[PDB]
């Protein structure tokens, strides 16, 4: 990605150092009064929200390379009250006090504009998911997954296209689509085999109708298209 | 509101003049080549989409002043075919081309840092939209759509906080329409001397927590007046 190398050489020139996680760590934290900006370079990350009765929301999936601030750039208060955990074995990311991002993304236009771009991808993303359910309803949800799930990890074999990774479960699956109860996946995972549109095979997941995917989630399949267009023609 | 007060005063002084529109007029459409940034200054508006069978989505609603931007600052290509429409019986916007905007932004840190921030304020809103459906389903959503209309129209008085919008827009915004006379039935909010009154905040706020912190996170001055 052209773009992110730009970006990272941008930090690193200003003596910003790349941070290494593990699974389960807080990159930023709900309960921090600092701000942070992170540009998560590698690896995959969820937002989350803690209730005070401990029930835990996952709200939204990132993966390297992208940005998430914490707080707004002008006041530099919290933009929401969240976490975000890394669900991969390791990520690697940098990690900005807003504050002293703002003495930096001024001097440079290129690379404000660059982390200005991703959140108009996140905005549209959003409006994206909530048009296939809107249509779709919970069969839209997770045919918008498998479908981001196939376009960035997908590799052409004779079973299909198959999903590459390893640690993917129905529950994270499920958490990744809004959906948050094993039966409703599990019922629609039901539907998607029986009607040959996905097969497990070797602890991975294998597409062999992509189109019946595009077909449900049309609006995140045009996301993909106008944001991703590189990505996207690999499979179109 | 300043920031945006002293964004208008920016697009004037580089030479933008205001344009009116009236309801039902499109802003941008999804059909147009050319992408434009979007100073909705007054009057209320809605993202629209449509799907192959020719119906119509509603996806998001806007007031001014607020930042809406059909294109990637970038490539200056669509981030989604969509069209902006009035509902207000006037709105009144300045309309940029995409690529002016990276110029103007460029010039004065000061505005590029509003515009950025109203992105911050959607992708936020919507996470706590979501994180409000995914508690509550659909009462969630409406009674936090309720909320933030009585943070932003509301005005205190004997009969509880009137929502000062005329009932033509208060029309323009199936399963929903039994929730809300539910929140009716139940004096949640009442008609009253040909006006509606806001009677029991508490509950919208009991079913929408997440969009009400996200008022306080984002608006605390406006958000402290009713509270
Ligand atoms: C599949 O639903 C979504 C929507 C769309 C959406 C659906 C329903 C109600 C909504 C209300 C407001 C905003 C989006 C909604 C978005 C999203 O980020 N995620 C999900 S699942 C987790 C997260 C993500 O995609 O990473
Ligand atoms: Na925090
Ligand atoms: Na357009």
């Amino acid at each position: 990605n052209a773009q992110a190398e730009e970006f990272k050489k941008y930090l690193e020139t200003n003596g910003i150092k790349p941070k290494q996680f593990h699974k389960k760590e807080l990159i930023f934290n709900q309960w921090d009064p600092q701000e942070y900006c992170i540009f998560l370079y590698d690896g995959i990350t969820k937002l989350t929200s803690i209730s005070e009765n401990g029930t835990i929301m996952n709200l939204q999936y990132y993966k390297g390379a992208f940005v998430i601030m914490s707080g707004f750039i002008d006041t530099e208060t919290s933009v929401g009250y969240y976490n975000l955990e890394v669900i991969s074995e390791q990520a690697t990311a940098y990690v900005i006090k807003i504050n002293e991002l703002k003495e930096l993304l001024s001097k440079n236009l290129t690379h404000f504009f660059y982390v200005f771009q991703t959140l108009q991808k996140q905005v549209s993303y959003s409006l994206a998911k909530f048009n296939d359910f809107s249509i779709n309803g919970k069969l839209g949800s997770i045919c918008g997954q498998l479908l981001i799930l196939t376009y960035v990890y997908g590799k052409e074999t004779p079973d299909g296209i198959k999903i590459t990774l390893d640690n993917l479960t129905m529950q994270e699956l499920g958490y990744s689509s809004g959906i948050a109860h094993s039966s409703a996946v599990s019922r629609i995972i039901s539907k998607l085999k029986q009607e040959k549109v996905i097969v497990y095979k070797n602890s991975c997941f294998y597409v062999q109708n992509l189109d019946y995917l595009k077909r449900y989630a049309p609006k995140l399949d045009e996301w993909f298209y106008l944001a991703c267009p590189a990505t996207w023609g690999k499979l179109n």
